[PDB]
């Protein structure tokens, strides 16, 4: 019978649907245009995990509710951390932390969790999906591994596509500003710097003491355009676009897919909506 699979949010939900095919029954907890940083599960989510065979998660404390939800669900499921094997980036500030015991240990934690904004990282996510499906359903492993290997092929072409478009840009204009500091893996991969009022997580609200400072950094970096994000309320970025004298060029997709009929209804559509929107604005 089909593998009962729950993914914590929409993007890895797309990775799951792509590897699992018709062999799985997906149930995503955090939906399109929704924010996992501040998500807080409904009793249905405990029921889903208790009824699940595999739980797919991002790890690095993206899902702050995860450990409490597993406990309330009493689930027996294999929990996959799709970050395993990704070469992960430190949070900014401060920056972030070590602390020696007998020796020096990378502290708590932070690790920037947005590893998916770099397509080579998304391949590791997909690797880790199939391994988690092979583990719970030996009979389908050859199918899982063949879907993942095919999708990883399309991911590789997406990467070539993205780097090629950013390389064609004048290097003097590589700075944009978004809602929260969610695109640092995009920068490490492809070379667009990102400014934002909010930090790595959206839990803390953006204060007025950030705007004058951010406006100054936007000028010193000659940032080219301001984007809203699909998971945040756009009003503060319109204000910043005004005071900075910069166009509000559109909406980027950070931590969630769009709905269907939307422009980022799957990951590969998502990365190309962003790369093209970023590309067009910097060329202007
Ligand atoms: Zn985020």
């Amino acid at each position: 019978e089909p593998l009962d699979v729950v993914a914590t949010f929409s993007i890895i939900g797309d990775f799951a649907a792509k590897v699992g095919g018709d062999r799985i029954r997906l149930n995503v907890l955090v939906g399109p245009d929704s924010d996992t940083h501040v998500y807080e599960p409904r009793p249905a989510d405990a029921i889903a995990l208790a009824g699940a065979d595999v739980v797919l998660t991002n790890g690095l404390e993206f899902e702050g509710f995860l450990t409490r939800l597993i406990a309330a669900s009493g689930t027996d499921a294999a929990v996959a951390t799709l970050t395993d094997g990704v070469e992960t980036m430190e949070e900014p500030g401060g920056g972030h932390y070590h602390y020696i015991d007998g020796k020096a240990v990378f502290h708590a934690g932070a690790h920037d969790p947005h590893a998916w904004q770099a397509v080579p990282n998304a391949k590791v996510y997909v690797q880790n999906i199939a391994a988690a499906f092979c583990a719970a359903d030996a009979e389908g492993c050859a199918a899982y591994q063949a879907n993942a290997a095919r999708y990883i092929g399309e991911l590789d072409a997406l990467d070539t596509e993205i780097r090629a478009a950013i390389a064609a840009l004048p290097q003097d204009r590589r700075t944009v500003v978004v809602a929260h500091n969610a695109f640092r893996y995009f920068e490490a991969a492809y070379g667009v710097h990102f400014l934002s009022p909010q930090g790595v997580s959206t839990e803390s609200e953006a204060a007025a003491a950030d705007v004058a400072g951010l406006i100054r950094e936007i000028r010193a970096r000659n940032a080219s355009a301001i984007f809203a994000e699909n998971i945040s309320d756009t009003r503060l970025l319109e204000q910043i676009a005004r005071e900075a004298g910069l166009p509000l060029a559109g909406t980027l997709y950070s931590d969630a897919l769009s709905g269907p009929d939307g422009p980022a209804s799957n990951y590969i559509a998502m990365m190309r909506h962003n790369a093209g929107a970023i590309a067009a604005a910097l060329a202007a």
